[PDB]
C-alpha cells in the first residue's frame, strides 16, 4: 500500500494556508452565517447513530481540502488492502484482519491463498457450545456444582476490551459473576480469589502469546490457589480454559480457543479473546456485537469519503492534531456502563498511532497519534471540565449518549441528557463579559464594583466537539461504535504514514525489567545501572518487607 | 499576596535563554557527566517517601533559575498567606484552609479574627462518635439490625476523594461494604440499590448546599427505594445522614440534624476529603486510621511550610513541572502508581489539579498569554504499560510521568511484588536512556543475523529516550503515607498556581454548562420540536425526542 509523507504533498500546503486563514474564525460565527449548519455537518449511521460534527472549527472548504489530503495519500487503496487480507503489517509481515472476525456475510478473505472464514467460524461455534454448557449449568466443577463465577486473566488487549464490553453491556448479562484480573500487582488476583469459591469458578487465561509475564504469573497463582482445595491436578480441566495458541500448564487441548497472528491484541475482543463477553451476555448478543462492527465495516469500505463517518472524524482529528497542534482528545460518554470506553481507546488509539517512524522507515518531523483520555459524564464533568472551558489547552471532545436508558428512574435520564446537550453548546459559544455584567445588573448590582470577580466568569468558547447520539447502547450499536473508532484510527494511521498495527515500543521496558528482576532476588547492592535506577533499587532493598 | 506576571520577570527571561541552551541536552549525557547525579537530584520525606527527580532534563543551573522565579513571584509570602487564613481566594472572598482540617498541632488559625480549630475538632469528635456507633453495630436500622453497607452520594469533590482513598486503603478496612454513587445517570444508583438491603444500608448525602442537582436526584431516588421498603419516613433518620450545612433542607429530607456533619466555605470541594466529607473514609477504615490520614497530610504541611525551597519537594516538583509546561510546552502529566489499590489516584488529581489551575485570567484580571494548568491522566502500573506506554516511548508528544510505588505490598504473593517493582524501575530507565540503532543492530548480529537484511524492522526498534520522569518510592502505602502523598500534590498545585499568577481555589468555569442545562431540561419534557438554540443543539435535542420512545 502507498507510503506517502503527508507533509510533502500539495494538499498539505493548501491545508496550511487555509489554517492561516481559519485560525481565528469562531464557531459562533460559523453558525451565525449558515442557519442549516447542523444538516451540512452531520450524518446518521444505520438509522440509529447520529454523528454531529457541526460544532467544529471547520467549513465545507476545510473538509474538501482534508478530503484532498486523504485522496493524495491513497486512503481508498489502503482500505481495500486491509479488507482483502494484504499483509499491511509490514514490520511483522502480517495481515490485519479483525474485520474477518466479524465477517457475518462470510465472503472469503484470503491469507496465503487460504480462506480464513472457516476457522474463524469454527472457533465461534466452539465458543457458543462451550458458553451454553457453562451458562446452563451443564458444565460442572470438580465437586459437581454449576459455575457461578468466571475470572478472566489477561493484560492489555486480552483485558480492556472484554472488561469494557461486559461493563458496557451489563443490562444484557446473565447470572454469572464476572471478574477481570490483569495487574501483576498481587492485590489484583488476591482481591478476586477472596470472593470466589474454588469449586464454582471458571478461569480463562487469555494471552495472544501465552508467555506474558503478568498473565502467566497471575494464572499460576490461580492454579496454585485452586489446587490447594481441589488437591488433584486432574481437576484443573474443569476450571481452566485458554484463549491463545500454545498445554503442560494443564489445560485440555479441547479447552483452547484459538485466534490468529493477523488479530492485533488491541483489536481482539472480536475473537476468542471475547469469550468472557460470550459467557456474560450469551452467544446471541456476542453475535449482535459482531454484527454491529460488520455493518460499520461495510459503511467504511463502501461509503464515499464525504459521507464516510470514520473518515470524517479522522480528518477532523487531523485538523486539530496537526494544524492546531492540540495533543489530546477527550472521549466522554454520558453513560455510566461505558465507564471504561475511554480507557479501551487509550490502547486502541495510542498503541496504534503513538509512533515516530514512518512506513518508509524514516523518523517523522510532524505529529502522530493524540493522547486519549476522559471519564464518563456527568462524572468527568464535575472533575476536569473547568480546564476544558477555561484552561489554556484546546481539548477536542467526543460526547456520546443514548436516547434510551436501560435504568429509567424519575427524571435521571433527562437530567443526564440535558448536560450532554448543554456542555457542547457551552464549549462552542461561551459567554461574553457583557452577559456576565448584565446578570449582575438583573440582580440590582453594579458590575463596576465587581471587577474582582467579573473577568473570571467570562467564557471565550470556540471549543470544538463532536456529539454522537445513539438510540440506545445495544450489543449491535456498541459493536458499531467501537469499529467506528477502529476505522478512524486506521484512517489516521494511513494518512500520517505510520504503522498502526505493530507495537515495538513496548519492548525496551520488558527487556529492561527482565534484566532487573533477578537483581531483586539477592540482598546485594546493585550498581549495573545509571545512578538513579541503582538508587531506587537499593532503597527498595533497604525498605522491602 | 503578590500577583506577579511571571513572564515579565528577569527570572522568566533567564529561563527562556537557559532553555534555548538546554532544549537538546539529553538525560543520558546528564547522567554520564556526573556519577553522583541521583544524590544531587532526589530527597526523602520523613524516612519513608523517596522522591527521585534525577531523570529530568535539568541541571543544577536549571533549578537555580527556577528557584529565582519562585522568589520573584514571592512564593514564600503566598505560602504564609494560605496557612495563616488570609482570604487568598479573592474572586469569592474566602480563606483557603484545608491545612486547618488536618492541623493536628492545634495552633490557632484565624478567620475574621476567630480561631477555626475549635469547630474543626468538634466535627471530628462527632464523626468519631457516629462512626463507632455504626462500625460497632450499636446503631440499628429500622428493623433492629446492624449496618452492613454504606452508600456515599456526591459529585466531584464529594465523590473523588472518598472513593479514591477508601480504595487505596482497603487493607485498613473493616467489615463495612462501601459504595460510591455520583453520576446523575440512573444506572449509577440502580446498580447499588439492587445489591443492598434497605434494613442494613446507611446513606451519606454529601453536598454543602444540599440542593446539588445530581446528588439530590440520587439521594431522592434512594429515599424513594427506602420508603418503598420501610413504609414510613420516620425511619429515614436511621438510614440517612448528611454532609452539609443546610439544616433546614436536611431536616426536611427526614434526616436528624444531629447527623448533619458540617464544613466551611474555606474548604474547597476538591480539598474536602479531610473534612466532614471524608465521613465514609472514617466509616470504612475507622477514626484512628482517618486521623493517621490527617497526620500524614499535616507532616507534609509542616514540610511545605518550613523547608528551604531547595529541598522542598512540592516546590521542586512544581518548578520541574513548570519547566515542561511552560518551556517545553508539553500539555500533559501522567500519574502512574504501581499499585492496583491506587487505581483512582490519577482520576482524583484530574479534579485537584485541573479544576484548580485550568484557568486563563490572571490574579490582576488580565487574560494570560502563556500556559496554565496541564492536563492530567494515568492508569496504575502495570496496566497502563500494556495500554498506552507505546506512545510515551515512541510517540511525538513528550509525556513527563510520575511513577509511584511502595516497597511493601499488603498482598504478598510469591514473586508478584518483585515483578511489579521491576517494571517500576525499568520503565523510567527505558524512558530516560532509550536504545540506539547500533544496539539494535548488534542484537541481530549476535543472533548471527545480518541486520542489513532487516531494514523492514530495525528502524522501528530504536528508542530515542530522553523522556523525563519522577519516581516516588514509599516504604508502604499507609493512611499516613497516603495522607502525605495527597498533600504533596496539593502543594505542588498551589506552588504552580502562585507562580503562574492564577486563582487556584475557585472554579467559575463550571457555571455556564450548568445554566445551559437548566434551560434545556424543561424543554426535554414535551413533544414540541425545539428551535431555541443553535441549529446543532436543536438538531440533537430533536433527534433525541424522535428516538427516546
Amino acid at each position: 500500500m502507498k507510503n506517502i509523507n503527508p507533509t510533502q504533498t500539495a494538499a498539505w500546503q493548501a491545508l496550511q494556508k487555509h489554517f492561516d486563514e481559519m485560525k481565528d474564525v469562531t464557531i459562533a460565527d460559523l453558525f451565525a452565517k449558515d442557519g442549516d449548519r447542523f444538516s451540512k455537518f452531520s450524518a446518521t449511521f444505520d438509522d440509529q447513530m447520529l454523528v454531529d460534527y457541526s460544532k467544529n472549527r471547520i467549513t465545507e472548504e476545510t473538509l474538501a481540502k482534508l478530503q484532498d489530503l486523504a485522496k493524495e495519500c491513497d486512503l481508498a487503496g489502503a482500505i481495500k488492502s486491509m479488507f482483502s487480507g494484504e499483509k499491511i503489517n509490514r514490520t511483522e509481515n502480517r495481515a490485519v484482519l479483525h474485520v474477518a472476525l466479524r465477517n457475518r456475510s462470510n465472503t472469503p478473505i484470503l491469507v496465503d491463498g487460504k480462506d480464513v472464514m472457516p476457522e474463524v467460524n469454527a472457533v465461534l461455534e466452539k465458543m457458543k457450545t462451550f458458553s451454553e454448557a457453562i451458562i446452563s449449568g451443564e458444565w460442572k466443577g470438580y465437586t459437581g456444582k454449576a459455575i457461578t463465577d468466571v475470572v478472566n486473566i489477561g493484560i492489555g488487549g486480552s483485558d480492556l476490551g472484554p472488561y469494557m464490553v461486559t461493563e458496557a453491556l451489563r443490562p444484557y448479562k446473565n447470572h454469572l459473576n464476572m471478574h477481570f484480573v490483569s495487574n501483576v500487582d498481587g492485590t489484583h488476583i488476591a482481591e478476586v480469589l477472596k470472593k470466589v469459591n474454588p469449586e464454582t469458578t471458571l478461569f480463562l487465561v487469555a494471552s495472544k502469546t501465552f508467555t506474558t509475564q503478568e498473565t502467566m504469573t497471575n494464572a499460576h497463582s490461580a492454579r496454585d490457589w485452586f489446587l490447594k482445595a481441589a488437591g488433584d491436578e486432574k481437576h484443573v480441566a474443569k476450571h481452566f480454559t485458554a484463549l491463545s495458541t500454545n498445554g503442560e500448564f494443564g489445560i485440555d487441548t479441547a479447552n483452547m480457543f484459538e485466534f490468529w497472528d493477523w488479530v492485533g491484541g488491541r483489536y481482539s475482543l472480536w475473537s476468542a479473546i471475547g469469550l468472557s463477553i460470550v459467557l456474560s451476555i450469551g452467544f446471541d448478543n456476542f453475535v449482535e456485537l459482531l454484527s454491529g462492527a460488520h455493518a460499520m465495516d461495510k459503511h467504511f469500505s463502501t461509503t464515499p469519503a464525504e459521507k464516510n463517518l470514520p473518515v470524517l472524524l479522522a480528518l477532523i482529528g487531523i485538523w486539530y492534531n496537526n494544524f492546531f497542534g492540540a495533543e489530546t482528545e477527550a472521549i466522554l460518554p454520558y453513560d455510566q456502563y461505558m465507564h471504561r470506553f475511554a480507557a479501551y481507546f487509550q490502547q486502541g488509539n495510542m498503541e496504534s498511532n503513538g509512533k515516530y517512524v514512518d512506513r518508509n522507515g524514516n523518523v517523522v518531523d510532524y505529529q502522530t497519534g493524540p493522547i486519549i483520555w476522559g471519564e464518563p459524564g456527568t462524572n468527568g464533568q464535575h472533575a476536569f471540565y473547568q480546564l476544558i472551558h477555561q484552561g489554556t489547552k484546546m481539548v477536542p471532545c467526543d460526547f456520546i449518549a443514548p436516547a434510551i436508558t436501560h435504568n429509567p428512574l424519575s427524571d435521571h435520564h433527562q437530567k443526564l441528557l440535558s448536560n450532554f446537550f448543554a456542555q457542547t453548546e457551552a464549549l462552542a459559544f461561551g459567554k461574553s463579559r457583557e452577559v456576565v455584567e448584565q446578570e449582575y445588573r438583573d440582580q440590582g448590582k453594579d458590575p463596576a464594583t465587581l471587577d474582582y470577580v467579573v473577568p473570571f466568569k467570562v467564557f471565550e468558547g470556540n471549543r470544538p466537539t463532536n456529539s454522537i447520539l445513539l438510540r440506545e447502547i445495544t450489543p449491535f450499536s456498541l459493536g458499531a461504535l467501537i469499529a467506528l473508532y477502529e476505522h478512524k484510527i486506521f484512517t489516521q494511521g494511513v494518512i500520517l504514514n505510520i504503522f498502526t498495527f505493530d507495537q515495538w515500543g513496548v519492548e525496551l521496558g520488558k527487556q529492561l525489567a527482565n534484566r532487573i528482576l533477578p537483581e531483586l532476588k539477592d540482598d546485594k547492592e546493585i550498581s549495573s545501572h545509571d545512578s538513579s535506577t541503582n538508587g531506587l533499587i537499593n532503597r527498595y532493598k533497604a525498605w522491602r518487607g
